[PDB]
């Protein structure tokens, strides 16, 4: 029941790719290595895709199973028709703010979730917020940044086959600091003003050396590019979970606790 | 934050109605159960204590928070929040009846949140409608009034077998299991629809418990309104004699939700 189903390329009747399987459904398959075969990570790999599982929740991508075959490694998870979040903000159907209200709780919800069970995101982002046909969303982690031997084998010498402005400024030039909950705080925050702004924010940095050193120094998005309606529950919301002191910013949960009244009261 | 906040009574403006609304000076309306008042005894403090730090662990939007606790000489109370519209039962039975979209919201809450405690090691063994509170905007959160996963307390505070599971009626030495209170859920879908309590009120006698411990359940005629057939499935599948027959609210959930955003809302 709860352990992983191990799948074949066979199951599948037809690189981030969508896969039918024969009697399940529509599936998508991220095959993660293509070449030759090393079966002497074949068991951390499993062990990994394991731990996948475990984490199960409505707000969370679920991983549906895994291919471990002779050169070939992929994770096979739920389709989710819409695409990523930004992909939705900025399609020309304009995303009402009952929608929107709901996608941030749905984030928080399933951030929460995995804070609770131990697993710092490194990676919330946009395109790591899938979204499916009727706008409810999940939280993934298409980069593997929580799954060190995948994302090894990802980047192996033999296999045949990212964005800074949600990352928190501690991280920014420093490869040495260990990732905690308030540096997916922070990430949240910025996707708090994509989704108002329905854009990418830093748009007049005209280098990348100019936006770390800016970031690092204080600076963050611009408020005044909101041109949609936004609450002043929100913008507090987000330059809270923006600070430059780790400590000054929320836990999830602490989130939840504000954000879902104003949600009920105000949103839906 | 994180740790159990011990609260004095001072803390309280007043405490109009031992289940009581209370204001608290700082932090708004709230509702204090307090569980003994009399003459102090100290050796179940510590206890106590310990006890309010487990029911603190247990945060969920479909769950009913401990805001702090009272341990003072003599009184001992506990202090969790407001849930307008009453237990279940109460708006049930109210003359305005509710809509099938919000009594699929209803049981899909009660599952995400059961999930949410057995996923904490915490078997509820007493989850009814009395068990199960209402806000003014219909969402519900599971209590524990009775204090069952809480033994100090219940003795500190020291009768409805509809719910129960056979495996409990006449054996008491067995140990609950997460399929003891999906039996429990299986009534309280048949109430949510019935729309009152099961086995037209009649007294928990041995007829009726050897009935039930035999196969017999609650009527499914008895229901007058539209109950879906995937519904009745499911409480039928969740009674099931059997608790290894009977799902898990994971289980129930993987199903009943995608039931509920395609059929009941
Ligand atoms: C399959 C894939 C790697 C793409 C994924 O997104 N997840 C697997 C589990 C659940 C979900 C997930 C999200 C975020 C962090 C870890 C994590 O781990
Ligand atoms: C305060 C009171 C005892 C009435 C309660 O309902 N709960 C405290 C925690 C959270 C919630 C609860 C519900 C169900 C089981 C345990 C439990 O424990």
């Amino acid at each position: 029941s709860l352990n992983v189903i191990k799948m074949k390329s066979s199951d599948f009747l037809e690189k981030v790719s969508l896969a039918f399987h024969r009697t399940q459904g529509l599936m998508i398959m991220k095959t993660v290595y293509k070449g030759p075969n090393c079966i002497e990570h074949n068991e951390a790999l499993l062990e990994e895709a394991k731990m996948m599982n475990r984490l199960r929740h409505s707000r969370v991508v679920k991983l549906l199973g895994v291919i471990i075959e002779e050169g070939k490694y992929s994770l096979v998870m739920e389709y989710m028709e819409k695409g990523n979040l930004m992909h939705v903000l900025k399609a020309e159907m304009s995303t009402p703010l009952s929608v929107k209200g709901r996608i941030i709780l749905e984030i928080i919800e399933g951030m929460a979730y995995l804070h609770g069970k131990g697993v710092i995101h490194k990676d919330l982002k946009p395109e790591n917020i899938l979204v499916d046909n009727d706008f409810h969303i999940k939280i993934a982690d298409l980069g593997l940044a929580s799954f060190k031997m995948w994302s090894k084998l990802n980047n192996e010498e033999h296999n045949e086959l990212g964005t800074l402005y949600y990352m928190a400024p501690e991280h920014l030039n420093d490869v040495n600091a260990k990732p905690t909950e308030k540096s997916d705080v922070y990430s949240f925050a910025v996707v708090l003003w994509a989704i108002f702004a329905n854009k990418e924010p830093y748009e007049n940095a005209i280098a990348e050396q100019q936006l770390i050193m800016a970031i690092k120094s204080g600076n963050r998005p611009d408020v005044d590019d909101i041109t949609e309606y936004c609450p002043r529950e929100i913008i507090s919301l987000m330059k809270l979970c923006w600070e430059a002191n780790p400590e000054a910013r929320p836990t999830f949960p602490g989130i939840e606790e504000k954000f879902r009244p104003f949600y009920l009261s105000q949103l839906e």
